[PDB]
């Protein structure tokens, strides 16, 4: 009677072998248990990128309460009992990176803020000293003409006061005009300096975000590894003793065209 | 028995003439009227003494109102090129006081601009020094936790510290400068001050002196008043100048003689 083959459905890793050569076995029972070729693998592989990504959103919730405190917090990991401490100072130190950049930005806009203050400052300045310059040559102008109602002073000196105080006059508008312009140039410079922090910290949640997420995808990832590399068993499809029984593949490799064992009928 | 001059006691001017070439007149009767020369004199001086006075009063009364007005009035009230001596003495020393007024306003124009610049600057640098503070603090934590070079931390305390001193600097200039708007205040208001001062002295003196050649004029006129030659002796008047009314005879000179019968 013909002897029965006994083959991996699918290319596996021999756990534990249950029979022993010679063995006689009935129909259904455990011949030996076997894991899918590369489950383990995978589930390193998961495991490995759930931890970097662990850390990534350690780092950008870090920075996070490093914008609302507007200084570092402690830089120290809050599961990570085994990581590598050079991977923990290259982290730490991106975090230093991002923070300095940030507050560099912040003090270059604050800086051309200021600059933009003091323009206003000298503007206003010249403003008012060209508005009592004016009304000094105005009142001094209205004296003249006065004099010229009765006689007291020459037409020419008149006409050269007005032309004094007409002189003033412009300066005044023109400086009252360049105020406008710097002062709308201070409102944007403002906006800038918002705009600094504001993209920033959108940065910075969106890359929580994502951290997140992909941590929670992982996850699910995670739980499928760990459900896939456990063992599977092969049981007995007939009844008979087991003969040809590869007993040193233990820990080792066997493909679906390889055949573990045979069982021959005994009846 | 001799015949009696009669002659002035004074320099004189011969009014009426009562009696007549041979006319018997007794002792007391009136030979003739005469007024003193220097009374009339006196009186014409004083006259126009009083007008004089007059003139410059009415020039610092209405240079009084011209103060409160800050401009000339009228300037109307006698000789036209005395009222035009009188207008443009008026218009000299009004456009005196307003120019002097104009240019203690210029200097105190230009400190409150100081000033102004001043302030520019010690808000500039109150900002710039808040600026620097704030990263001097951010640097400082930032090596708590070792992130920025020692160097560069006490670089920036020196930028802060140089700005904090700009302002103290600054600070100080401003109340100098204060100080001395104050002063230019007082100068601009001593003008005026004194520009009123002098004219209601002078206001005073003028009317005090009207009043004062007022009662001299009453004085002189009252003595310009006629008096009379009265016959020393009893005779005929004789030897008569009956062409002496309305002119003038000295001490020395016989107005007639008396001549005893």
């Amino acid at each position: 009677m013909a002897s029965k083959e006994i083959k991996p459905i699918e290319n596996s890793i021999v756990k534990e072998i249950i029979v022993k050569e010679g063995e006689s076995v009935r129909k259904g029972d455990v011949l030996l248990k076997l894991t899918a070729l590369g489950a383990e693998a995978d589930t390193l592989k998961t495991q490995s990128s759930l931890l970097q990504t662990r850390l990534e959103q350690t780092r950008y919730q870090i920075l996070s309460r490093s914008i609302e405190l507007n200084k570092l917090p402690e830089l120290k990991l809050p599961y990570f009992q085994n990581v590598s401490e050079e991977e923990v100072l290259r982290l730490t130190s991106l975090i230093k990176e991002q923070f300095s950049t940030w507050q560099n930005q912040k003090y270059q806009k604050e800086l051309n803020l200021d600059k933009k203050r003091a323009e206003r400052l000298t503007i206003l300045a010249r403003i008012n000293r060209y508005e009592n310059l004016s009304r000094v040559e105005k009142s001094r102008l209205d004296d003249f003409r006065s004099l010229l109602h009765k006689q007291a002073i020459a037409k020419h000196a008149v006409l050269e006061q007005e032309n004094k105080y007409v002189e003033a006059a412009n300066e005044l508008r023109v400086y009252k005009s360049q105020l406008e312009q710097i002062e709308s140039e201070i409102l944007s410079a403002k906006e800038e300096y918002q705009l600094v922090t504001q993209l920033f910290k959108n940065e910075i949640l969106d890359k929580l975000r994502q951290t997140t997420d992909n941590i929670e995808l992982l996850t699910l990832e995670l739980e499928k590894n760990e459900e896939r590399q456990q063992a599977s068993v092969i049981r007995a499809p007939v009844s008979g003793k087991v003969q040809q029984l590869k007993v040193h593949t233990e820990g080792g490799v066997v493909t679906t065209a390889e055949t573990l064992m045979v069982i021959v009928p005994e009846d």
